[PDB]
């Protein structure tokens, strides 16, 4: 138990993804599926009701505590800046992943359905009435039910609000605003230290969703996630040539010259599968190229939290692809909804130590595809036992995503 | 932009509406309605779901902490005879209302469909199974729904609470209700803040509303309009007559003697429409009888905030207006559910800067006739394009209501 | 009124039921039945949704606030064996009155149907799918409805980890945990107060309940609550005798000469109706045996508030009468629910002042017969009715339960 809690939970569970994978196989192929079927899915069931347990109060605590925080006097005008370009890049992340998803199609044709019935779509509603319907009617009746763009912009109104009250001249509201401030950071460390105990929990549910999804189809999931993965890459690679080439050409740096020097940086990224542990020495090639001290010692921190461009196109490929595998068919509407989730998703889970299996679960919570529904599960299964080479190719664009940015900023500056 | 903000946002709305209303006629009149419904209706919608967000979490915490402020062995026998007096008159107010507004029959002949059919109405539970459904079954779950009613209850059930709670000779469960308490006025105040961003969106989807409803329905809303302040003006002229020279001649004021002296003042809240700012005016014509400084230094500035009778009767009216038109029928049972949420909103959203919307909005909720609903938007923006001239006599009641109270606790004293 | 407040509460309860029973039953025979529920029936209906209102934020904040508490460290070794002795004694207890339930069958000859038709019963989920919804996928959705075994799990998970984040290193994180832990403890103590208000509403709401029941149904029902007793009263000697003896003389303790000597402050439980009343006496009977000072100095404090046992099976026996008097048959999956829900409340519900009346509730809620069902308050009020003397033999099984659990501890001690 305690030799199991000391090892480091990343290699816990991508050792419980491959040691899943292969066994499922083989249960599979030798005909033993309605055991693992009734014996193992409900360990795996337990882990997806506890990561939709955990999306609710983060994306509120989290939310209202990061918009209290802020200051558009005390942050500079570099930060500003800096801001408007993660979100812009984030943005047209997510819309070329949507592009290259809707390119390939992948998932279509697999026709899916665990139950013993199809995934029966709800009924979109038009463009307007949903932009409408980022405001909420009640708020407290959008945090009772999901409603992850009702709460959203309620969270973010509480802490601008909370913000104007806590610099009042009175002090009684002072204090109020005060207290009521540091009750939702205590909800949100709360939900942090909870997050930090089921992802312990993660290598066993992770394993049962593996072997029983595995043991299920079999054979024509790995040409699927093969297709997956093409469509992820050669996005990916599209992603860095076209935004990050214009990007820079735009503004007349050399990008030649700029990626050769920093692929010394880059590509420890690939191999480290981490844009938080690559930090001291994506610093290095900062200081490298001619960038003062005032713009990277400030701006390369908050990059690898904010700025996430990989996660963001994966996060539009890999929610095309649950529901090109469930058979519906996701409208415009309900499409730059994807765009408009991601991009608050990467604004607001920023400091979690979940925020890869969060950040996809109000993606899929805001399109209409919750993870309770058995069709829903095991597409996601299939994305999660895949997920590793992703994430090598997605921490590879998303630490470079960080040197592209702040070579624009020290060169208007 | 700050040109914009620093306007006073009184006149800002007033000329919002004045300018609506004429080119909403215009465009009405030369065939162009098609496009005000595609390209301005969601800008008014916009504003009627933010104007229905905020009334779930003021009419809760605003109630809390008013409901813990009280002390009835502090406010004197004058306050607890005056508060006797302002809910009772409130309460024949909105009564008076009802019936002038059943007598003259506004809005009956609309026949009112915006979307291609008409308002579905719900069916109305018994007498005794309301009076029963004030208390909530579940405190949480009153809140999750709308259920003004039996939200209330809960809010001022736990001030009551946390007043015995905060004077108990343990330390640790003062401590603990004192943090409470301070958390809920902050989430109030903050509220407050919001509102005061809200009023600030509100002269463009006021003009959004006028400008869609006088564009779609044009020419009889003016007779409708007509009868709705001819019935509330002869309500008004009777509840003052009635109500107030009974309550003078009662106690032995000559009431003509009375307003020949209170008219000084009373005539200024004609041309004012704030029952706020000519509260120093009032202050005089209180001084200018025999009433005693601890009376009147005391009682005004409470008659300012809580006895609102005009206001009570409109809110009678007005809510007669939108049942009529949209082809409901409000039995007996959720016609004095009017009465028991138009007073009980004038005791709890005391202070607010938005009361005037959301002391409809409570009402409105509280009978069955929700904001979001498209046929319940139209004859609300009729309402509201009608509002000026109803201010107007509103405050003109609502100064006179404190002037014939004081003379009153006076005359005992 | 306040010669009325100042009464006990107990005695108060218990001449309203003695004074509502005879009244109903003449009122039945006389042929004023019809009178008696068009005009007394609202006033127990009142009082049942009193009952339900508080049952949902005291077994949120209690639990938060109770599992906050508890140090595995602090509390010793000798805590944590009594611990699992009294949840496995509880365990063991609700098991035994489900036995004692199905064996005779009480109630099962009555259909029940007040308005007109019967209770029609909710399809019960296999027994895989009540485990996996122990965990809410919601936990403000959980809050929003009934739920109470979603919203448990929710409330320790939430106090386990503030106690993690209140020894933290950081200054912010502890003041910000801090000062959630005293928000919560205030709505604690808050619904402690709102709940000794509606217990001295209960005098009014039981004389209601029993002189409409009795006046309805009259003579059967006799019968009926004379097979319930026999029912209780012989599962709970075979309670005594099966379990403490077995769990006596498993140990060495000769149990015939341990309840010689226990028998004299065993006794008075029986005229005394109050665990906590008589532990000054039963303090002397653990002193009077070989029992070292460090022991029962802790753990019958601590036996009288958290190891109810009598109580358990009344709440397994009281369950069953309702579901077969109302036509449903419990399967198994929500009968283990019973077991899995009597145990919780009675770890939960420890030191509240409505003990024995939420912690049927919340049983009740957690089957799914909630209490505002019309067909689920005339057989609860036949509970009530007949409540006393089994209030007696569970005070007596309750007092019992801790000199037996003391002396196991002190023998491997
Ligand atoms: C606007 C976004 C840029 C403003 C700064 C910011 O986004 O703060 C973030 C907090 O979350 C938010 O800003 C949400 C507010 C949305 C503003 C629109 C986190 O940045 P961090 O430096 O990693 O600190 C982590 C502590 N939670
Ligand atoms: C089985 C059902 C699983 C339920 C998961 C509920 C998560 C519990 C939340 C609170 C527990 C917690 O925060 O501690 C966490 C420990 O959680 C656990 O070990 C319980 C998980 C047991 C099964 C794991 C396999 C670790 O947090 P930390 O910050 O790394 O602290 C290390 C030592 N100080
Ligand atoms: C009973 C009503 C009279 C007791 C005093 C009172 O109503 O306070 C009001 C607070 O709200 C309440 O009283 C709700 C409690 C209902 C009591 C029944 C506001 O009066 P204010 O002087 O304008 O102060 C504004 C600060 N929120
Ligand atoms: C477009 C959607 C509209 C959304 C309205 C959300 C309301 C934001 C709530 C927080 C903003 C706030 O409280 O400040 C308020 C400013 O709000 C705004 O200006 C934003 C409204 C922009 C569109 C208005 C036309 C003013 O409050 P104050 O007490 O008068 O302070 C004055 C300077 N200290
Ligand atoms: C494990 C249960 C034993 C740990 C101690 C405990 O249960 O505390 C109880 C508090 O409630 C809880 O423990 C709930 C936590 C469940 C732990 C599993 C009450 O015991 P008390 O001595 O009567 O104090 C009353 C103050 N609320
Ligand atoms: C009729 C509808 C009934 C509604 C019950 C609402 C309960 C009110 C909750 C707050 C009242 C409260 O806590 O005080 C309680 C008083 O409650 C009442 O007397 C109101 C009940 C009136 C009808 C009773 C027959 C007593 O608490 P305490 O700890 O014994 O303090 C004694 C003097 N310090
Ligand atoms: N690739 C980036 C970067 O690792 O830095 C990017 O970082 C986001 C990030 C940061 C810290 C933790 C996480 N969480 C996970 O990796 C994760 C992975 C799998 C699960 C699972 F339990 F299998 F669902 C849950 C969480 C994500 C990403 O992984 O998408
Ligand atoms: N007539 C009274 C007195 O002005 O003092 C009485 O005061 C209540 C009051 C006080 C302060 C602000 C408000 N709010 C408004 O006037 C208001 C008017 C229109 C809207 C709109 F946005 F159009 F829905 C919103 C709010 C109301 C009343 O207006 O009904
Ligand atoms: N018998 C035990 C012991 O009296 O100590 C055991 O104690 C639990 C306990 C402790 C303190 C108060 C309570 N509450 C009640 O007795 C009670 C009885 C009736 C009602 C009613 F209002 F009639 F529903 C409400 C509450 C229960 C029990 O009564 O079941």
């Amino acid at each position: 138990y305690r030799k199991y809690i000391e090892y480091p939970v990343l290699q816990k569970i991508l050792i419980g993804l491959i040691l899943g994978a292969i066994v499922g196989l083989i249960l599979g192929h030798y005909g033993y599926a309605h055991a693992v079927h009734t014996y193992v899915k409900p360990f795996g069931d337990l882990f997806v009701r506890l990561l939709c347990m955990l999306v609710m109060p983060i994306v509120f605590a989290s939310l209202v505590v990061g918009a209290a925080s802020i200051s558009p006097a005390r942050l500079g005008r570099v930060g500003v800046k800096i801001v408007v370009y993660y979100l812009l890049t984030s943005a047209f992340a997510v819309t070329l992943g949507i592009i290259m998803a809707r390119l390939f199609n992948p998932g279509a044709g697999i026709h899916l359905a665990v139950g013993g019935q199809q995934f029966q779509p709800h009924q979109a509603p038009p463009l307007v009435h949903i932009l409408l319907d980022i405001v909420p009617t009640n708020p407290f009746g959008a945090l009772a039910n999901g409603q992850v763009l009702p709460t959203i912009f309620f969270a973010i109104i509480l802490g601008i609000a909370i913000t104007y009250l806590m610099n009042s001249e009175n002090e009684k509201v002072r204090k109020s605003a005060e207290t009521l401030l540091d009750a939702i950071n205590g909800l949100a460390e709360a939900m942090y230290k909870i997050v930090n105990g089921v992802m312990q929990y993660a290598p066993i549910g992770v394993f049962a969703l593996i072997a029983y999804v595995m043991a299920e189809q079999g054979v024509h999931v790995v040409g699927e996630l093969a297709k997956v993965t093409a469509a992820v890459y050669v996005g990916l690679t599209l992603q860095i040539l076209l935004v990050y080439f214009v990007l820079l050409k735009i503004y007349g740096i050399d990008p030649i010259s700029f990626i050769k020097h920093a692929k010394d940086a880059m590509l420890t990224a690939f191999v480290t599968r981490s844009s938080s542990g690559t930090l001291p020495v994506t610093m290095r090639v900062a200081k490298e190229m001619g960038i003062s001290e005032g713009i990277y010692s400030f701006t390369l921190p908050l990059g690898a939290t904010i700025n996430m461009d990989g996660t963001a196109l994966y996060q539009g490929v890999a929610t095309f692809f649950i529901a090109n595998a469930l058979g519906s068919h996701l409208t415009v509407g309900q499409q730059l909804t994807i765009v408009l989730t991601a991009v608050l998703a990467s604004i607001g889970t920023a400091g979690v130590p979940g925020a890869g299996a969060i950040m996809l679960c109000m993606v899929l919570h805001s399109v209409g595809l919750p993870l309770t529904d058995p069709n829903v599960a095991a597409a996601y299964a299939m994305i999660l036992g895949i997920d590793a080479i992703l994430d090598m190719g997605r921490t590879m664009v998303n630490v470079t995503g960080d040197l592209t940015g702040t070579a624009i900023v020290a060169k208007t500056e």
